[PDB]
């Protein structure tokens, strides 16, 4: 009924993949309960750092990242939900189910990568769990792992990056290609394609 009809929580950032140094490394910033809590209400006075971020709802977790100034993730995790911040909840600037992206206005104190330009194909998807892992780009939205792994080992990393070697964006990891469980490629929104929504 219209009394008690309900609204879903904001996204909320639990963690983040620190990149700062020579070792990459999860780092949780909220737990569940506290998770919960600032879902409901939007409110998020947590400090953020650094360009991938962990984030969750009630439901699923999962990454988002930085690039040019938007917090970027997939549509499939976030749907067209606000995203918690010290003012409350924030609206969506991009959505598109099309491309399976959504963004936000980058948090205050977040880092941003850079948009590649670099034409390479030697990339690098780096997973929630902070792997780094090597990726041959196989077409506009496409890669291989050079290492297959079961898809156990990529859940949870769709909103990350796919970096080249210098450290720029190439994409946003969207959906893993397995056989037999065991994760063969990977689909990804290219950077252009963010940099045309923008
Ligand atoms: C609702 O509106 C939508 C609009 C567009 C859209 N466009 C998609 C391509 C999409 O695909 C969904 C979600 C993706 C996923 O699971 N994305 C990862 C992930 O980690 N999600 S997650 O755990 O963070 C989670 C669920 C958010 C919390 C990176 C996957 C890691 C492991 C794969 C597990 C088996 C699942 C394997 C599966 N293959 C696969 O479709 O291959 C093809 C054929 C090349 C596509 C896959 O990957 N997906 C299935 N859905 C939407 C939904
Ligand atoms: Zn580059």
């Amino acid at each position: 009924h219209m009394a008690s009809m309900k609204k879903k929580g904001s996204v909320v950032i639990v963690g983040r993949i620190n990149l700062s140094g020579d070792t990459a490394y999860a780092q949780q910033t909220r737990g569940e309960e506290g998770c919960q809590e600032t879902s409901q209400t939007g409110r998020d006075k947590n400090q953020v750092e650094g360009e991938v971020q962990i984030v969750s709802t009630a439901t699923q977790t999962f990454l988002a990242t930085s690039i040019n100034g938007v917090l970027w993730t997939v549509y499939h995790g976030a749907g067209t939900r606000t995203i918690a911040s010290p003012k409350g909840p924030v609206t969506q600037m991009y959505t598109n189910v099309d491309k399976d992206l959504v963004g936000w206005q980058a948090p205050q104190g977040s880092r941003s990568l850079t948009p590649c330009t670099c034409g390479s194909s030697d990339l690098y998807l780096v997973t929630r769990h902070a792997d780094v892992i090597p990726v041959r780009r196989r077409g506009d939205s496409r890669g291989s792992l050079l290492s297959p792994r079961p898809i156990s080992y990529l859940k949870g990393s769709s909103g990350g990056p796919l970096l080249c070697p210098a450290g720029h964006a190439v994409g946003i990891f969207r959906a893993a290609v397995s056989t037999r469980g065991v994760a063969k490629a990977v689909a990804f929104i290219p950077v252009e394609s963010l940099e045309t929504t923008m």
